[PDB]
């Protein structure tokens, strides 16, 4: 199915390390940290070409059983189709702290101001090779 | 439901490092690594009072739609009730290696020659609280 890891609590103040290989022809992927596939705090998409939209990351929350709150995009992308691609992921109570690759950082507010979280997967066109939570 | 690292390959060369906490009152718990919950290559019971099992190592595998096959069991059990406690497994095709908490280290058997594992979990009296796979 998607690479999980779950029920092993990420809480506040512990890193996540996730790394992995985007595949050849790759639409997109994401990164999700929440609570369920229907409840998720910290949607990260990679956008090689979806829609309209081509080397983006869009940012977002997902309410269970209501949908997807506001999008916030950046711009920064050091993503290669067939590459391997390394992500660091902190959060305190107001904000998830993401650092990328190259070292460039995205941050985003951890709208529910939640302290815990026990689901990451990783869904869409990559795959996982190793992952550090601690 | 239990603690699982799924689809995130855990292949030969590479190294599992889990740590927890065993529940108060605990009976049993194990780290499970294999395919599925049905077909597992190394199952690490932990017995604190499980029948006429009391604190005692017990390993197996499990096959899918067959069942258990030899249980091997060791004595060492570097392990108590509400404590943490820290394992790390790696395994070429013949051999798991597992180091316990205080250093200790039990082989069991690679049965199947497998080299590569897409599901990890415990199930049983503990919770993990950290992993790192790689
Ligand atoms: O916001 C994350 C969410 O985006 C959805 O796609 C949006 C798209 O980003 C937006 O530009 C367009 O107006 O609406 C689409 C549908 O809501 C994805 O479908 C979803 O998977 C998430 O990635
Ligand atoms: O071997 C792992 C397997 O053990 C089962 O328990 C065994 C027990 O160890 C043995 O002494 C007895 O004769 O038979 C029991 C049932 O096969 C556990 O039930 C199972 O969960 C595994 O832990």
């Amino acid at each position: 199915d998607r690479a999980e890891v779950r029920n092993i609590p990420f809480k506040l103040g512990m890193y996540l390390t996730v790394g992995g290989v985007v595949n050849s022809n790759a639409t997109r992927f994401s990164i999700n940290v929440g609570e369920s596939t229907d409840s998720i705090a910290m949607h990260m998409d990679h956008r090689f070409s979806y829609g309209a939209d081509q080397n983006v990351l869009v940012l977002n929350s997902l309410v269970h059983n209501v949908g997807w709150q506001q999008e916030e995009r950046s711009k920064k992308f050091p993503f290669t189709k067939g590459d391997h691609f390394q992500t660091t992921i902190t959060f305190d109570t107001h904000t998830f702290y993401i650092q990328l690759s190259n070292g460039e950082t995205v941050e985003f507010p951890n709208r529910n101001k939640d302290a815990a979280f026990n689901l990451i997967y990783l869904a869409g066109d990559a795959r996982l090779t190793f992952v550090r939570l601690e």
